[PDB]
C-alpha cells in the first residue's frame, strides 16, 4: 500500500529518545490515524536475541499521510551499538534527540559516528526540551554545535532538519508543542527519501547452489535478493575468482520455466558457457559492473561476550576467524586500530579485514565472524578498500 521506512531514535541517555517515540505514536495516531503507544511501555524495552546476541530493543509502528515507519528505540548505548552493527533492520534514516539543556554529550557524538560507519543514510535532529529553555540564543548555540558534530562525520550539518520541541509537553496534550512533533513527521516524510524497492535495483542473486541439468547445462539457484534477470540478459558471476560472464539462457521455478527472475523469488538461472566447475561457494551472479569483487574492507564489528555463547579469551592482532558474508565462511587477517593490543568478548571495535578469497560486495553489507561454524561476533562493512 505504502512505502516501508525503518527509522529510530539515537542520541545520550535522557535526552528524550523514549519520550520522544512515546510521542510520535500519539500525535500521529490523532492527527492521522493509529494506534498511540505510552512510555512506559516502549521505555521498557523487551530482550529480542539473533544468533545469539541479545539486545534490548523497543519496536513501534506509526503512519504518516504518506509512509509508514517501522521506528526503533533502545534504553542503553550498549543495545544501539549491538543494534546498529547486527540488528535486524538497517535504518533509512535516524532521529537524533540532544537536549537543549545539556546539548551534545559524548554518546551524541558515538551514535553519530556509529551511524556513519554501518552507513545510515540521513540523519534528522529533534532539539528535545525546549520547555526547559525560554533564551532562544542558547538555542541556537546547541543547534550549531550539533551541525557542527554532524559535518565531522561527513553529514551535511549545515542541511540537517532540526526541530526546536518537547516531547514531554506533546505527549501530555499541548497542542502548541505537538505542533512540532508534526513538523519532525513532515521532515521524516520530506528529508528521508522514498526507499529504493528491490526490484528497482541492479540484479544480484547469492548462489546457494549448483547443477547440470540434462541437456541444457549449468544453473545455479538461490533467492533474487534485488532486480530482474531476464532470459537473454549478460550476467557477471562475482566473488572468489576473477569475474565471469554468461548470459542467462533460462529461469526455472520448480517445474515451470519463465522468461523471467524478480526480487524475492527462489529460482535456478541457467548460465551459457559455464561449467559447474567454475562456480565456487560464496559467489552472487549480478548485474554486469554492478557490484565489485574486494578482499580488504575498514568495519565496524561487535565481539559476542561469554554470555551471548561467544569466545572466553580475547584475540590479537594475529587472529583469522571466518568471515561469514551471504552464504559461506570465508578466512581473513585483521589490522586492529593503533593503540589496541587486545579485543575482549563484548567490545566492538573499528577493524581492517583482508580475505583470502575476494567477496562481491558494497559498504553497508552485513556479515557474522565464526570459528569451526559457531558465530563468535557480527559486524557490517564501513568502507571497501
Ligand atoms: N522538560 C522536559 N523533560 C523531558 C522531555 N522529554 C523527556 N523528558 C524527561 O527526561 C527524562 C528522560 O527521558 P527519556 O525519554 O527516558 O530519555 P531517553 O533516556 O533518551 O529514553 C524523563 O524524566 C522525561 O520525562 C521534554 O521535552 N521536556
Ligand atoms: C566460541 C568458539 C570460539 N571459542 N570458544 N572458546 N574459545 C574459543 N576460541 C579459542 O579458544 C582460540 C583458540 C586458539 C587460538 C585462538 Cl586466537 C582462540
Ligand atoms: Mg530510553
Amino acid at each position: 500500500t505504502k512505502p516501508h521506512v525503518n527509522v529510530g531514535t539515537i542520541g545520550h541517555v535522557d535526552h528524550g529518545k523514549t519520550t520522544l517515540t512515546a510521542a510520535i505514536t500519539t500525535v500521529l495516531a490523532k492527527t492521522y490515524g493509529g494506534a498511540a503507544r505510552a512510555f512506559d511501555q516502549i521505555d521498557n524495552a523487551p530482550e529480542e536475541k539473533a544468533r545469539g546476541i541479545t539486545i534490548n530493543t523497543s519496536h513501534v509502528e506509526y503512519d504518516t499521510p504518506t509512509r509508514h515507519y517501522a521506528h526503533v528505540d533502545c534504553p542503553g548505548h550498549a543495545d544501539y551499538v549491538k543494534n546498529m552493527i547486527t540488528g535486524a533492520a538497517q535504518m533509512d534514516g535516524a532521529i537524533l534527540v540532544v537536549a537543549a539543556t545539556d546539548g551534545p554529550m559524548p554518546q551524541t557524538r558515538e551514535h553519530i559516528l556509529l551511524g556513519r560507519q554501518v552507513g545510515v543514510p540521513y540523519i534528522i535532529v529533534f532539539l528535545n526540551k525546549c520547555d526547559m529553555v525560554d533564551d532562544e540564543e542558547l538555542l541556537e548555540l546547541v543547534e550549531m554545535e550539533v551541525r557542527e558534530l554532524l559535518s565531522q562525520y561527513d553529514f551535511p550539518g549545515d542541511d540537517t532538519p532540526i526541530v526546536r520541541g518537547s516531547a514531554l509537553k506533546a505527549l501530555e496534550g499541548d497542542a502548541e508543542w505537538e505542533a512540532k512533533i508534526l513538523e519532525l513527521a513532515g521532515f521524516l516524510d520530506s528529508y528521508i527519501p522514498e526507499p529504493e524497492r528491490a526490484i528497482d535495483k541492479p540484479f544480484l542473486l547469492p548462489i546457494e547452489d549448483v547443477f547440470s541439468i540434462s541437456g541444457r547445462g549449468t544453473v545455479v539457484t538461490g533467492r533474487v535478493e534485488r532486480g530482474i534477470i531476464k532470459v537473454g540478459e549478460e550476467v557477471e558471476i562475482v566473488g572468489i575468482k576473477e569475474t565471469q560472464k554468461s548470459t542467462c539462457t533460462g529461469v526455472e521455478m520448480f517445474r515451470k520455466l519463465l522468461d523471467e527472475g524478480r526480487a524475492g523469488e527462489n529460482v535456478g538461472v541457467l548460465l551459457r558457457g559455464i561449467k559447474r566447475e567454475e562456480i565456487e561457494r560464496g559467489q552472487v551472479l549480478a548485474k554486469p559492473g554492478t557490484i565489485k569483487p574486494h578482499t580488504k574492507f575498514e568495519s565496524e564489528v561487535y565481539i559476542l561476550s561469554k554470555d551471548e555463547g561467544g569466545r572466553h579469551t580475547p584475540f590479537f592482532k594475529g587472529y583469522r576467524p571466518q568471515f561469514y558474508f551471504r552464504t559461506t565462511d570465508v578466512t581473513g587477517t585483521i589490522e586492529l586500530p593503533e593503540g589496541v593490543e587486545m579485543v575482549m568478548p563484548g567490545d566492538n571495535i573499528k577493524m581492517v579485514v583482508t580475505l583470502i578469497h575476494p567477496i562481491a560486495m558494497d559498504d553497508g553489507l552485513r556479515f557474522a565472524i565464526r570459528e569451526g561454524g559457531r558465530t563468535v561476533g557480527a559486524g557490517v562493512v564501513a568502507k571497501v578498500l
